């Protein structure tokens, strides 16, 4: 479990948990590596906080008698 | 061109919205250049802040006090 390089740079990456997520920072240019485990375990959050949205308004638009198009961030991805 | 940290085999690009995502085929890991980081970070907070006004509205029109949830940067300053 060494340091991983970054392409770039050539230069090892900081290893940083932050908020439950493994990310890997270049120090010298500051690019990310997120391993696929890790990239999903930001996504599935970032799905969350769309779908909280989402529904808050959802419930707006059904008592005006309007519909409601889904939107968005979670199409990036 | 740009090989995976990983795997030491060449990464795909992907671009989303404008931003440009290298995505590697064997280990699925991805890799965000500094500048491409930047566009995802200003994306995530258009995307909130046009949830947020349309809720501020609604809140506005029925009287019920609001508070902004900033869900999405609060995920995302982890960058
Ligand atoms: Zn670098
Ligand atoms: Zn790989």
């Amino acid at each position: 479990m060494p340091l991983l390089l970054c392409p770039n740079c050539q230069v090892g990456m900081r290893e940083v948990e932050r908020r439950g997520v493994l990310i890997d920072v270049c120090p010298q240019c500051g690019g990310v590596w997120l391993d696929k485990g890790e990239l999903e375990k930001l996504l599935a959050e970032a799905e969350e906080v769309e779908r909280r949205y989402e529904e808050e308004l959802e419930g707006f638009y059904r008592k005006e008698g309007k519909p409601y198009k889904r939107k968005g961030f979670m199409k990036l991805f």
